[PDB]
């Protein structure tokens, strides 16, 4: 089984085995999400969205259609994704932009996370970055001051 | 009519047509939001605030008292307003700066704006970016890395 | 007294007089909380948590374990903490790094802090700063655009 804090609004019925989804969380209804997962407190998980195993999401993040997050990553605090390089009220694209976050990557908290971006396998993002590239496998990434 | 979520606090019955309130949301008594807006979930408004028509405020975004928003604007996920240039706890300024996003602007996300900022019409703000001067009109800015 | 909003899951019983925790906040029972605060809504604070007296904490904070506040400390809103120097989904420190924000220091707005930090007495972050290094007593520091 699966825990969803009686405080989520998960509609959701794709959650594997061990997830936890706390409180003040919304997960859309076509989610995938898959097993031991912990989705922390004030997440947002919209409908076109695949989350592997072990995932850590920690508090504050939303996760759009058009994000993949495979196994064993871990999403910091506050991280923010997005999906519309050139957002405009109202004016909705064909098509979002993907993101895939590939297998025991981690991103730092309060990252920010352009548009159609990869992360490779076991990259570290640096807490604050504004990762406007794809960053390469194993590779640490950090906006300098 | 205006769709206002179970599990949202909506305390402002100055809501016009068309807005939707998602869950989790803050809307304190004196806010003024137009019409076919869309608040997502997570988010805070505060007494002193008017927004306009059409507007888009993305997850996990504070409207302070002192700030406006006009007609057609888009602000991203994690957005952040400010009303307070030195701020120390329990100060109580005199008067909160006022910032105001003009008609058609779009800030990125987990952008950062400071106080008194006035932000001009159809600007951009790329993701991530610091606002510390006012932004001209139709303008692109952002925090180069 | 205090006052615990009823949309908050607040499980301390450790919080001061005249401290006030709004909407959807999630306060784990070994938190301390002294007097004459203010918790916005949309914070969590975990359970190796102190936090002095007549402390602000804005809107979408999260305070981890092994975080400290001191008194009159103001933080803004969407600050970000961290816990952890080399998050991997899984892999449990054996201890979490210390931050301790000393007595009436500020942290601006969307301001992400790094593991291990003390930020000095009456010390004021930039809005949207990235503090990789100790602040000094009464210092201004900002990350520079
Ligand atoms: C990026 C990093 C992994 C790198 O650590 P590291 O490789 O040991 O780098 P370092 O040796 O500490 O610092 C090297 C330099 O980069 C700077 N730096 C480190 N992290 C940085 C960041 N996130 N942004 C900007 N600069 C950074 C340091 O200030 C230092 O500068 P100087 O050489 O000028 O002194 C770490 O600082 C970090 O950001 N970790 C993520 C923490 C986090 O978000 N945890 C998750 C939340 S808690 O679970
Ligand atoms: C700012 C921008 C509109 C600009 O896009 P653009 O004008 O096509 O710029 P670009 O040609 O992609 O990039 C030009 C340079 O600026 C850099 N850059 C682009 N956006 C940046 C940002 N937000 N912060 C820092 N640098 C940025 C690029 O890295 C590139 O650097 P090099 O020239 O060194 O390669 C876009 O990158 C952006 O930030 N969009 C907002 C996305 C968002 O937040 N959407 C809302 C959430 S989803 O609805
Ligand atoms: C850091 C500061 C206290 C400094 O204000 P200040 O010392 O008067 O600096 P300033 O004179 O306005 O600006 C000096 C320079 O630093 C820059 N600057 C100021 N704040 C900055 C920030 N947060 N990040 C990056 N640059 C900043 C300005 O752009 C200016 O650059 P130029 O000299 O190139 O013009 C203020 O800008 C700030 O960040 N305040 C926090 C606001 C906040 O988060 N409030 C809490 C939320 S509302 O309660
Ligand atoms: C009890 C409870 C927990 N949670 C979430 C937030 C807590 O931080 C988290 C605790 O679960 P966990 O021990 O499995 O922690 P993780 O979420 O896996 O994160 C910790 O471990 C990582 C490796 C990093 O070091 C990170 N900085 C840590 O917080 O669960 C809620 O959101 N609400 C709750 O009520
Ligand atoms: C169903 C539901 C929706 N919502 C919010 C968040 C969803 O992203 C949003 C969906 O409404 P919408 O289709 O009108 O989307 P908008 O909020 O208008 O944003 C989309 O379109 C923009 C132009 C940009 O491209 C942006 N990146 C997109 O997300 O509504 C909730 O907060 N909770 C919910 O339960
Ligand atoms: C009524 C209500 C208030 N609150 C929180 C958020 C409101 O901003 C805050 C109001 O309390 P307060 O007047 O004691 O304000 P503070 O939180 O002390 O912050 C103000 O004063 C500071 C010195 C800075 O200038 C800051 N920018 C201001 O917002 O309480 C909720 O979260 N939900 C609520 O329903
Ligand atoms: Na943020």
């Amino acid at each position: 089984g699966h825990m969803i804090h009686k405080l989520a609004d998960v509609q959701s019925k794709n959650i594997g085995s061990g997830t936890r989804i706390w409180q003040f969380c919304v997960v859309l209804p076509s989610a995938i999400i898959g097993e031991n997962c912990n989705i922390c407190s004030h997440c947002f998980i919209e409908n076109d969205v695949k989350i592997g195993n072990n995932v850590t999401i920690k508090c504050g993040v939303q996760i759009w259609d058009g994000i993949e997050i495979e196994d064993d990553v871990f999403i910091g605090p506050n991280v923010t994704f997005t999906n519309d390089k050139y957002p405009r009220s109202k004016q909705y694209p064909k098509e979002f932009s993907k993101t895939i976050i590939k297998k025991g990557a981690s991103i730092g908290a309060n990252a920010t996370i352009l548009p159609g971006i990869t992360i490779g396998e076991n990259a570290m993002i640096g807490a604050g970055a504004i990762v406007t590239k794809d960053v390469l496998p194993h590779v640490t990434y950090y906006s300098k001051i």
